[PDB]
């Protein structure tokens, strides 16, 4: 039920939509191709059967920002017009299933539970972005990075000996995209955390040596 | 079906839920009372039958921010736990209707259209906050105040003579709450826009003398 998200990646997946894909339209996308073209008006939920999509917002002046990443069993909830210009691209070969409003009616008539999984998915997203705005108005850049690593360890940290391991690739670029923080500050904070023997943000893994001090510093 | 919003106030109203409130639980709140108490686990959608609610988030250090205002026909979508601490107060006497998951099944088994109205309401909320995150990572505080005014004018501004008039109560305080800007910046921007002959943020109205400039 739990509709929390720490990072804007794989928001509340709904594997069970796989059972309904013959009610929608299968559309495939080569690596680097546009799932949602800039300016295109989308009026379908887009279910990600397999692959990976990066979904950005583009402003009036052409400026572009990450909204989220999506992988297998993710849902793009763009059933109605929103006034935002979205650009979504396939990061690898990607199979999607596009569900119109009418096709969704057929889904819910078959399985009423699908309704509530989609509410979960929407709610996850609201809670994540609403919190993020508030947090950006409350904590400074270094604090946001520390709060991110703390929350991530608290959530996903697996006790390996005297440490917690977070088994994920989280690049410096992505931490910047997520936190809004510029690259030099991201570099500097990561480097201190490692020099202070607190955490070591590696390529394929984050090792937290001293979670109590990360928590303390995040405050 | 338009799911845009400029102001985090009265997100996508669903007046038709008025038809189904006998399927939920009616709860009234006096002015100043908590609809959602800080630290309360909410597992209900809450429909606002009449009145007005200010809905905030609270962080672990007790610091607090506005998420949104809500009036008649508004929906609070907190059906499941989110991990956020939410405090929602009645700004005037307010009648609410709480829908559990169970009761929402009853509603949807009666009228399938209500599922899509709820999707519209959620979508409007995701589109609002997601844009705002990105906006905050792209544009400095002053530019976000100027974007607020321009967007407001070209959606709601009625072309009256030489100027542009937007009929709404938008206080300096709430301009800050929305844009994330400190009160002193908001004053020093607004008193500029009047002095330059571009905008006047009077109490009840907003008069844009030059939209091209804005
Ligand atoms: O990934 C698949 O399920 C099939 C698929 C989809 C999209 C593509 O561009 C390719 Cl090469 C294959
Ligand atoms: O399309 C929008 O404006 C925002 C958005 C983007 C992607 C999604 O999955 C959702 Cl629910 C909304
Ligand atoms: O509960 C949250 O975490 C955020 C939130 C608040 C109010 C709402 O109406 C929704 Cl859909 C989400």
């Amino acid at each position: 039920d739990f509709c929390g998200a720490i990072i804007p990646d794989n928001f509340f997946p709904i594997e069970k939509l796989r059972n309904y894909t013959q009610m929608g339209l299968i559309r495939d996308f080569a690596k680097g191709s546009a799932v949602i073209m800039p300016g295109e008006e989308i009026t379908s939920m887009i279910f990600l059967v397999e692959g990976k999509i990066k979904l950005d917002i583009i402003f009036e002046d052409g400026s572009e920002k990450l909204l989220y990443y999506a992988g297998g069993n993710s849902l793009i909830g763009k059933l109605y017009p929103t006034g935002n210009n979205i650009y979504a691209t396939a990061m690898e070969p990607t199979r999607t299933c596009w569900f119109s409003e009418k096709s969704l009616r057929t889904v819910f008539r078959t399985d009423e539970d699908m309704i509530f999984e989609i509410f979960k998915n929407y709610l996850t997203k609201v809670a994540y972005y609403a919190r993020q705005v508030a947090e950006m108005n409350t904590y400074n850049p270094t604090i946001r990075i520390l709060r991110l690593f703390y929350e991530l360890c608290s959530s996903q940290g697996k006790r390996v000996g005297d440490t917690y391991e977070i088994t994920m690739p989280l690049s410096q670029k992505s931490i910047g995209e997520i936190t809004g923080v510029h690259h030099v500050t991201v570099s500097r904070v990561l480097a201190c955390l490692k020099r202070e023997n607190i955490l070591d943000k590696k390529k394929n893994k984050i090792i937290v040596y001293n979670l109590g001090e990360l928590k303390h510093l995040s405050e």
